């Protein structure tokens, strides 16, 4: 549960937001890229795994999953790599909720800048730092100190 | 001091790598860039800040310390931006060490990407996890898991 990291992928202005999720805090990092490849997909995790303990990621998508560039990156990361399938339904709405969020704080926040990837980081600080009482940035390292202790 | 970083330039393969330290932990997080401006510090202050609890940064010079952009990044984050003197001549010694350690990590690693971008992001993942018996991310962790309680 600590080390569970969920990928997602969502479109605005013609391009990508990857991001990826700890699913049990809720705590988001987030790029903005032309177009979501398997290299894209790959350097994102590696530039994650050197962040946070990432012990598990779930795929966003079947083209990411099977990527050779995806499981060599997870490969050289020490990430097990794994699906994304909802076995559990909440999951998609879950996502799908957190997406809605993410581009309505883009909105708020999208005068303040020029490009799209600086309001896209903007929208990262503003979720995990929004007390909902713990923010999601708080959770997040709680629940990893817990684990290592 | 579990807010407290430090921003640190260095130069590889007429690139430039720039570096922010938790400075109780010795965490790091880099990205190179083509050349250290305002807005690419600015811009990396404010993915960091959205990502751990950013309270202080003492710039790397004295262009950081005076860029508006700089200025406008640390006010829109929350961020104190102070000075980097090394008021503690110590403080020369270890973002030295920390530079020369960082650079053999990367020729360690430097044949398994074509781009230095790669082989930094892999030093910052091998800095991270190194045990000296604790880790620089777990101790990051602790840190301010302990500040939260
Ligand atoms: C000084 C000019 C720059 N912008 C002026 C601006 C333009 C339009 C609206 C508001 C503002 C404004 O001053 N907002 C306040 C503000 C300032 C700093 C940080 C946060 C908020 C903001 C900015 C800074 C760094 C970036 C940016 C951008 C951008 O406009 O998107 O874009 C990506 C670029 C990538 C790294 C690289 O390429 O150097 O880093
Ligand atoms: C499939 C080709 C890609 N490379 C082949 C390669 C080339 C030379 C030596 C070894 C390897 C090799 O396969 N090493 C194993 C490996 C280790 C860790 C992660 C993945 C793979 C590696 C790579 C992946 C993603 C990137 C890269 C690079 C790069 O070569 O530097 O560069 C920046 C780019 C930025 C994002 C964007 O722009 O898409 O993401």
């Amino acid at each position: 549960s600590p080390g569970i990291w969920q990928l997602d992928c969502t479109h605005l202005e013609g391009k990508v937001i990857l991001v990826a999720v700890h699913v049990a805090s809720g705590y988001i990092e987030a790029e903005v890229i032309p177009a979501e490849t398997g290299q894209e997909t790959a350097y994102f995790l590696l530039k994650l795994a050197g962040r946070w303990p990432v012990k598990t990621v779930h795929t966003d998508n079947g083209s990411n999953f099977t990527s050779t560039t995806v499981k060599a990156a997870c490969w050289w990361a020490g990430i097990k790599q794994e699906d994304g399938i909802p076995y559990n339904p909440q999951s998609q709405g879950v996502i799908e909720s957190m997406n809605k969020e993410l581009k309505k704080i883009i909105g708020q926040v999208r005068d303040q800048a020029e490009h799209l990837k600086t309001a896209v980081q903007m929208a990262v600080f503003i979720h995990n730092h929004k007390r909902k009482g713990y923010s999601a940035g708080e959770r997040i390292v709680d629940i990893i100190a817990t684990d290592i202790q």
